[PDB]
């Protein structure tokens, strides 16, 4: 593939940092006026990570519609994602309000609550069936229904209830627990095994609202996940691996949220994941079982 040839050339010349810096230099800069309003200071986890105004998710409330969340609409791939920061103690109600209003079926969490000795995300979902969470400010209730615990990720089935109408929805929560802050997954196989677990759930399908993807800031790990998924979907459309330009796809995504993919090694890993995933897209369905084995998800 042209993607494989490009990877080989960058590796041989040792120019991942330069390629990655080129992307940062060419990336879109759009205003984030709402994110920077004084009233929204305590709704942002990081001073330097904000949603662009043009693509921010608006909460459907009159008081304050702001959440640090972006709609990434990949027009050619025909898939949308919401990328958001790890909720703060005061924005967990907003987070589930967004999930409800945007009709999302899945939440993909790529971080842990504590990383490198600091708190990176609130405990925004219940870990025990009998201890449900009630978000009084947004009139929502959230109950853990079941979970499937694997070695490096956990899938949870949640029930989200609109307390105003008593309507309920199933939310699937995919928690990747071994992807370090500013780091990469253990292998392409472990990443792809997890990505296709998300896909198989239906959470990425167009009948539902956009999947909500987050890490701590919602850009490094979240960007890597969504770049790989979109590239594999583009390749699927006409079964043509050489028709995917990873750097171009990443620049397109960065029109919708700043800073997606935060290290040169996350960019390199993205290539690895797409190159390996291409084996499945191009017709070797058996490689999915191989990824499951190589991921050691039982062990
Ligand atoms: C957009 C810009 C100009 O580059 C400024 C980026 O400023 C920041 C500030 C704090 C961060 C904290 C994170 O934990 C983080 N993560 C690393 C990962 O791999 N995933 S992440 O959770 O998104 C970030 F990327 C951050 C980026
Ligand atoms: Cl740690
Ligand atoms: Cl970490
Ligand atoms: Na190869």
């Amino acid at each position: 593939m042209e993607m494989e040839k490009e990877f080989e050339q960058i590796d041989k010349s040792g120019s991942w940092a330069a390629i990655y810096q080129d992307i940062r230099h060419e990336a879109s800069d759009f205003p984030c006026r709402v994110a920077k309003l004084p009233k929204n200071k305590n709704r942002n986890r990081y001073r330097d990570v904000s949603p662009f105004d043009h693509s921010r998710i608006k909460l459907h409330q009159e008081d304050n519609d702001y959440i640090n969340a972006s709609l990434i609409k990949m027009e050619e791939a025909q898939r949308s994602y919401i990328l958001t920061q790890g909720p703060l103690p005061n924005t967990c109600g907003h987070f589930w309000e967004m999930v409800w209003e945007q009709k999302s079926r899945g939440v993909v969490m790529l971080n842990r609550v504590m990383e490198k000795g600091s708190l990176k995300c609130a405990q925004y979902w219940p870990q025990k069936e009998e201890k449900e969470m009630i978000f009084e400010d947004t009139n929502l209730k959230l109950t853990l229904i079941s979970e499937d615990i694997k070695s490096y990720y956990t899938v949870r089935q949640l029930e989200l209830e609109n307390l105003t109408t008593q309507e309920t929805r199933e939310i699937l929560h995919f928690h990747y627990t071994t992807w370090p802050d500013f780091g990469v997954p253990e292998s392409p196989a472990s990443f792809l095994n997890f990505l296709f677990k998300v896909r198989e759930s239906g959470s990425l399908s167009p009948e539902h609202g956009p999947v909500v993807v987050h890490c701590s800031a919602g850009i490094g790990r979240s960007g890597t996940f969504c770049l790989a998924d979109t590239c594999l979907l583009l390749m699927d459309k006409r079964k043509d691996p050489s028709s995917v330009d990873i750097k171009k796809v990443l620049l397109e995504m960065r029109k919708f949220r700043m800073g997606l993919i935060q290290t040169a090694d996350q960019l390199r890993f993205s290539y690895l994941a797409v190159i390996e995933g291409a084996k499945f897209i191009m017709g070797d369905s058996s490689v999915q079982d191989q990824w499951k084995e190589l991921s050691h998800e039982d062990l």
